[PDB]
């Protein structure tokens, strides 16, 4: 399950830029757990940095 | 027992390798499913991944 679509999807986890480092390693370690959970994923990363925005 | 959930090590063993600057996407996947098969292997896979990034630097 490790292929290019979890590659683009672990790049976007950590390019989100008002996350911190061990809420990007939390996010990237769910998809590890799960990559057909990619866009659920995606999507409470988005959600939570733009709480985060400053 | 250590479950993957609550096993730092894993975890930081994923974020590390997904960031090292020298290796393919092809070394970074296989990593990964290294680690799926055997969690117990982090330590040693990490520091595999990092001798192949030192070994890959481009200069």
């Amino acid at each position: 399950k490790f292929n290019k679509e979890f590659s683009v999807a672990g790049r976007e986890i950590i390019t989100l830029p008002n996350l911190n480092d061990p809420q990007k390693k939390a996010f990237l370690f769910s998809l590890w757990d799960d990559p057909s959970q990619s866009a659920n994923l995606l999507a409470e990363a988005k959600k939570l940095n733009d709480a985060q925005a400053p």
